[PDB]
């Protein structure tokens, strides 16, 4: 259903996907090609669906984490530069989107989180996460809060889960380990603990998102966020005087972000993966295309040499690369997808005191390497289940409040009560996700056998 003689793009909402529109009308003024750019909800969940069915776009961008998850599925063409061209971009960068010695995909800028402060409410923003308690408290008597970012991904709290030894899958003798994992050491317990304190302790909220942090701190009511380079855009247009500086230390050491390459992979099942070949090399990764998109979104440290020697004095950039370098490089192996479902699930329930620090870690740890059913197949069961009622009396007084059930029956149709239903279960842990498969089996085996099935074919 990918026509060929055009090209589809997929990028996430949260980046310059003008700015990329803009490379592409240049694209289709020279060469005559339409390209359609798009950023879809959950596209990096969808397009593990739509690209096995000849679907989805003929390039998707994402950090590099998922895309080794992607190739292991054949979803990926092989990408070919020349030598001449992989000259054009650092090296580290190439080894990020490298999987099992060959290239998946292009790199394009490196990602970090760092501090970001209001300089007129905090001229000295603080050095150590301890110091940020008695500052809460100091701004809490001018109306206002210390620090505010997104509790709901757990990309933005890893930082300091990681500081005093947390760490996903550990690198030894060339490979990462998936049987090593490092999410409920001592190290990822202290960093989470200090976190729910913040929370028990009134200077954080456990329902703080994106959207809500992001506004808090645009609209001057909250001194600090922790926010990547995309995010910088939208803080130039508020009236906030900001900085961007080094994470807070904690327990004395550095906070260790994951850093991200955003990388633009190939459809494997594209019919136009030589036009897609010469937008990516001879139009987006060129000094005039990389500008328009960093002029909608900032990019952070991008891959080209030419353009982040231009780029490199930016304060910001700067400081970008000083976070990077204390963090570590994700790794791309599938496993990553669900590593990072576990650790959002511990998060979210020691944020709320659904579990405890040491519990809700445990179940991460165990299961950091495995993909649930319904977390792989959300999407699709949205579409695709019929008898809503009865997944939701199977589920009632075990995995559903009243409260819940009865939000989820308010809502019309049965995509919009599944999506309702699927936005409890970041909170859920295995064995209620077991639950809702259970049922979906009972009632729809056929729908449970297919996604099976499909899921098999890439191995
Ligand atoms: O929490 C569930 C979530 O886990 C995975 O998402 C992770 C991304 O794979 C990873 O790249 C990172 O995402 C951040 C991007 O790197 C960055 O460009 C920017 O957009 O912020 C993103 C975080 O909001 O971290 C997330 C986990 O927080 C998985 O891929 C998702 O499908 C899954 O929903």
């Amino acid at each position: 259903k990918i026509e060929e003689g055009k090209l589809v793009i997929w990028i996430n909402g949260d980046k310059g996907y003008n700015g990329l529109a803009e490379v592409g009308k240049k694209f289709e003024k020279d060469t005559g090609i339409k390209v359609t750019v798009e950023h879809p909800d959950k596209l990096e969940e969808k397009f593990p669906q739509v690209a096995a069915t000849g679907d989805g776009p003929d390039i998707i961008f994402w950090a590099h984490d998922r895309f080794g998850g992607y190739a292991q599925s054949g979803l990926l063409a092989e990408i070919t530069p020349a030598a001449a061209f992989q000259d054009k971009l650092y090296p580290f960068t190439w080894d990020a989107v490298r999987y099992n010695g060959k290239l998946i995909a292009y790199p394009i800028a490196v990602e970090a989180l760092s501090l970001i402060y209001n300089k007129d409410l905090l001229p000295n923003p603080p050095k150590t996460w301890e110091e940020i308690p008695a500052l809460d408290k100091e701004l809490k008597a001018k109306g206002k809060s210390a620090l505010m970012f997104n509790l709901q991904e757990p990309y933005f709290t890893w930082p300091l889960i990681a500081a005093d030894g947390g760490y996903a899958f550990k690198y030894a003798a060339g490979k990462y380990d998936i049987k090593d994992v490092g999410v409920d050491n001592a190290g990822a317990k202290a960093g989470l603990t200090f976190l729910v304190d913040l929370i028990k302790n009134k200077h954080m909220n456990a329902d703080t998102d994106y959207s809500i942090a992001e506004a808090a701190f645009n609209k001057g009511e909250t001194a600090m966020t922790i926010n990547g380079p995309w995010a910088w855009s939208n803080i130039d247009t508020s009236a906030v005087n900001y900085g961007v500086t080094v994470l807070p230390t904690f327990k004395g050491q550095p906070s260790k972000p994951f850093v991200g390459v955003l990388s633009a992979g190939i459809n494997a099942a594209s019919p136009n993966k030589e036009l897609a070949k010469e937008f990516l090399e001879n139009y987006l990764l060129t000094d005039e295309g990389l500008e328009a998109v960093n002029k909608d979104k900032p990019l952070g440290a991008v891959a080209l040499k030419s353009y982040e020697e231009e780029l490199a004095k930016d304060p910001r950039i700067a400081a970008t690369m000083e976070n990077a370098q204390k963090g570590e490089i994700m790794p791309n192996i599938p496993q990553m997808s669900a590593f990072w479902y576990a650790v959002r699930t511990a998060v979210i329930n020691a944020a709320s005191g659904r579990q405890t620090v040491d519990a809700a870690l445990a179940a991460a740890q165990t299961n950091a390497v495995d993909l649930h059913f319904i977390d792989q197949h959300r999407a699709a069961l949205i579409a695709r289940v019929t008898n809503v009622e009865w997944l939701l009396d199977a589920l009632y007084g075990k995995v559903l409040t009243d409260e819940q059930y009865q939000a989820v029956r308010a809502e019309p149709t049965n995509p919009s009560k599944m999506r309702k239903l699927f936005s409890f279960t970041p909170a859920w842990n295995w064995t209620c996700k077991d639950l809702l498969l259970q049922a979906l089996r009972e009632s729809q085996s056929y729908l449970v056998e297919d996604l099976e099935r499909s899921a098999a074919a890439l191995e």
